[PDB]
RNA sequence: GGCGUUGCCGGUCUGGCAACGCC
RNA sequence: GGCGUUGCCGGUCUGGCAACGCC
């Protein structure tokens, strides 16, 4: 049924979430919010709740909560970035989204927006925490949506057996520059695993 | 012989085309002419000609005696200085950017000079950040052999054996894994063979 | 408090401990 | 011609090809 709304007025759950998020936002004003898995395992762990996600979206739809890909924020929370930095975060999200399977390098991005590495790192790290970007290595960050789409492609490729670097590159219409770091990242988070000199998809 | 005339021809040809290379790679001089001739005897052929003062022999390249690369006098000095910094720093070599900063060099000029030393065999590229002097790497491989003789070793134990730090040792070990000197098994290494 | 750099440690990661810079 | 950069290639660089800059 996916679950809509229930009756048990133990809204002391929402009270405990507000407390935790308020506490998190005053401590971490330059973070997007509390990790959804952290809120999961701190207040809704022992209760075998698959409805925790349905609960999150309900409060979201009420306008009580901002849901990012892996962080949750009280509605009304704004990180304490400068207005220039707030605009940059939007502009970085867009550039990485549009570039997709051919993301710009850290150095290209720093030059483009005329930022020092220190500030760029801080901004990208924010987007990584939020789940908009995923760090493949120190040079390459990928938009979440782009990465999910690359993984779908690779999963279908690997359904017929181990694949090489060239075969992944052909399936993604990409280049070795982009694909080797991607595949090394996918080994690290255990999406892929090396078999001989090729890879298969595990989980 | 013969052979020598073919060699002088080959090297004069190489030097005039590549006046900013240290010389022709030894295994190219071999596969090009003395490929039917075995590995041994070819070594003795080069060392014989080197004792006669006819060839300059480097770790991986050969040059006719008298050949000087067409670097500027400033660059020639730099190359001596670079070789020295790396030799003395040994198992804690400077990073590429550290060296670019201390010698006040554009990355492309530093690259040109390190590439020459790496071609010649004086330096070995461990990774983008770290070059090692040849002698430093040779001695470190000896330490690694000693360590491995008692059994498979961890990163911490190799750092102990080199009196070093993890920052320097891990890149060394990853390099030695890529050239198949060592092999990694879980969090241990052995020396292959 | 936070954000970052560096060093060392522990196989390794926005990891632990410490210096420093910044807010 | 070379040196470098970037791109692409072949699992990889003591590379190959192409464009650009410099000589």
């Amino acid at each position: 049924d996916l679950y809509a709304i229930s009756t048990e007025r133990y809204q002391a759950w929402w009270q405990a979430v507000t407390r935790a998020l308020e506490e998190f936002h005053s401590r971490y004003p330059l973070r997007p919010g509390l990790a959804r898995e952290e809120l999961r395992s701190r207040y809704f762990s022992r209760l075998p709740a698959r409805v925790y996600q349905a609960l999150l979206e309900e409060w979201s739809r009420e306008g009580r909560l901002q849901l990012a890909a892996n962080t949750v924020a009280l509605a009304g929370f704004t990180p304490s970035f400068s207005e220039t930095q707030k605009k940059l975060l939007k502009d970085l999200e867009d550039k990485y989204r549009v570039s997709r399977w051919q993301p710009p390098s850290f150095k290209e991005v720093a030059g483009s927006f005329n930022l020092d590495p220190s500030e760029l790192e801080e901004l990208l790290h924010y987007l990584v925490r939020e789940g908009v970007l995923v760090k493949i290595n120190d040079e390459f960050y990928w938009h979440r949506q782009a990465l999910g789409e690359a993984r779908e492609v690779i999963k279908n490729l690997a359904s017929t057996g181990p694949f090489g670097l060239a075969e992944a590159r052909d399936a993604l219409g990409s280049s070795r520059k982009y694909v080797l770091p991607l595949l090394e990242y996918l080994d690290q988070v255990k999406f892929t695993r090396r078999v001989g000199d090729k890879r298969v998809v595990v989980g």
